[PDB]
């Protein structure tokens, strides 16, 4: 970290302690050139990454939007709410594993599709019909044929 | 009617015309105090037969249940809200024409399918996949073959 | 209004009453052919047109965005909140008077500048500096010259 | 740092990198038990002199009041958030170099103007129009003249 006083590039960590019930790291740093001392805080970014929509508008990640889309596709299917919640938790872990501040809605959609393939193939076709915006009934056959290769 | 802008107690009807295939009256009103103009719609509020559900439980006719089911199927389809409202008016009209105190769920779903077959074929498949509760992915092709056959 | 029972094109209004604290008109209509009676409700359409942004993205009309921009321009200016609210009401009235489903944000901006020119000329220049996205300081004098005519 | 997901006590720092033009440390941390990965930011928290407002009331130094004013002036200007954060860090460094327990509002305003003069001249005029509370439109030209005289 650069010194906030003289802007020398190397600062030394002289002390460290956990704060905020172990969720943050409070440090004491010392400038090697101007010898000034200062406090720093290390805080995690726990909020989910923002979503870049199809029209390039950014909006905060909305877990209810993700879930309600899956529940429309899973209508009348033999998938428990625990299976859906585990699938949502897996999608959320993958989004966080990217390390990105923002992720395109296309990444969320692709991740939902993979979970739906494992959970219920009828639900997968229903979701794909909207996510891939089918304009002709021919597209159902094409999506099914693709699924039948794997 | 009171002015929705300045809350003056009387408004003058400046223009009137039949809309919704003669089922509604669209009016243009003008406030005599603030001179603002606005549009109003006059719609009938009729008694609808009760709905006998698949499990034989009776429940009142719920126009929102009818509408939301259609809108799920019509996602991203080029059908206007006016086309949907005309389809809903036609469905409600047919249920009323039976003269029955109650009508089965199946009759409503069947009537919706007739409308969706005229409005959008992709919507028809999406609705049929839930209404006819598809269990295998091959049921999409079979519904397509049947749809194209009538 | 057409009869919802026999579909005769003629129904006579036999009674009228204000409901919803004067905001709606309840009518009792009678078909001249089948003599059946039914109730109707007349309600106003208070929907501000959607906004077409500079990048062609549509978004609902947001009164707070409109006001927030004017209050930035009016900082430290002798214009009362009543003057601002009357200016906002006038802008909303003009957008509604277009009869359009959607209006470009450019129309909203032009309308706010028209109000700001009447309210406070300093505010007008401040708003124009962002609305017209000034890239050089010479644009302030250029905007003043344009105003110091009409 | 403790894992914010499973609450295991010692997350491993798997990556570290300077951000915000060297003023902050971005870390990537991994829990050794649940294997979840998350991002953290290390930022300095410095003691700052109190602010003596125009009415002689003292109030603690509020970085957000300083930043939000600059961001209003920098609207639609080609200045990155890193340039803004470096300007604020420079302001903070200069206020600390005075050694003063309290500093007048006027000193902060003048220091912001010196940074805005380097970052963007349009932003400088916008800020000056409110900071120097322009009462008439000729003050814009007068400020542009004093500015173009360095
Ligand atoms: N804000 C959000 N938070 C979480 N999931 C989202 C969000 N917006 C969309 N999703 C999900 O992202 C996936 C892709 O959505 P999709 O509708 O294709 O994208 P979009 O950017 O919303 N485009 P469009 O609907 O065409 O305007 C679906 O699983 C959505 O439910
Ligand atoms: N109370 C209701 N009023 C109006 N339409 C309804 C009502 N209940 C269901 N519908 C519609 O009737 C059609 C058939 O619905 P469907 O789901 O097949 O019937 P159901 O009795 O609800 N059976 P199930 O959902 O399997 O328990 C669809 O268009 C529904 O939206
Ligand atoms: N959704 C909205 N509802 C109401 N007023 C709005 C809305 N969006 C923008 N405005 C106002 O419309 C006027 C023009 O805004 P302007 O910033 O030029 O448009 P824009 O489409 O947002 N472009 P940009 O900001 O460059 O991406 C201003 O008075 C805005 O405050
Ligand atoms: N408490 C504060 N901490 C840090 N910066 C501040 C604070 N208060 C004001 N500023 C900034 O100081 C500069 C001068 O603000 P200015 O508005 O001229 O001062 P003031 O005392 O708030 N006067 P006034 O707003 O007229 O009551 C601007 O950059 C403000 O954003
Ligand atoms: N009728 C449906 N059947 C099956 N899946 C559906 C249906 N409607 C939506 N989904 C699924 C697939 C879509 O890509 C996904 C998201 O739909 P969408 O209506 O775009 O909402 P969203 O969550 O992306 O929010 P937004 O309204 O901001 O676009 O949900
Ligand atoms: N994901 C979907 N895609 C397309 N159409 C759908 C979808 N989900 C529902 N629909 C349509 C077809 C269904 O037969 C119809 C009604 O669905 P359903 O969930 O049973 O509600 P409903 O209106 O019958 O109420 P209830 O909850 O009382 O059963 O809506
Ligand atoms: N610093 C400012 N001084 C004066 N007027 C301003 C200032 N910032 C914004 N405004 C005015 C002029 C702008 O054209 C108008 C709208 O600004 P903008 O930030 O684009 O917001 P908006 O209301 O259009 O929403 P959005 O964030 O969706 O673009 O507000
Ligand atoms: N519309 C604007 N355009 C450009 N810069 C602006 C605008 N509004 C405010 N600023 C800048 C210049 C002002 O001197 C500075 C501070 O504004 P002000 O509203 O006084 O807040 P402040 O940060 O001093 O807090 P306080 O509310 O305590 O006075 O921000
Ligand atoms: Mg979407
Ligand atoms: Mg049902
Ligand atoms: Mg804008
Ligand atoms: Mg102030
Ligand atoms: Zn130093
Ligand atoms: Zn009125
Ligand atoms: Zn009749
Ligand atoms: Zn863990």
């Amino acid at each position: 970290m650069h010194c906030p006083f003289c802007f020398a590039v190397d600062t030394k960590v002289i002390d460290s302690r956990l704060v905020g019930e172990g969720s943050s790291v409070r440090r004491r740093r010392q400038c090697l050139v101007c010898n000034e001392r200062f406090t720093t805080f290390e805080v995690a970014e726990l909020v989910m990454p923002r979503v870049v929509k199809s029209n390039d508008v950014r909006e905060p990640f909305n877990e209810e939007k993700l879930r309600s889309g899956m529940l429309r596709a899973l209508e009348k299917r033999p998938v428990s709410s625990d299976d859906v919640e585990m699938a949502i938790n897996h999608i959320k872990s993958q989004l966080r594993a990217t390390g990105e501040r923002e992720v395109p809605s296309k990444m969320i959609g692709n991740l939902v599709m993979e979970q739906l393939k494992k959970l219920d193939k009828v639900a997968y076709i229903r979701f794909a019909s909207v996510y891939r915006s089918f304009e002709d009934i021919k597209e159902f056959g094409e999506e099914i044929a693709r699924l039948e290769d794997h």
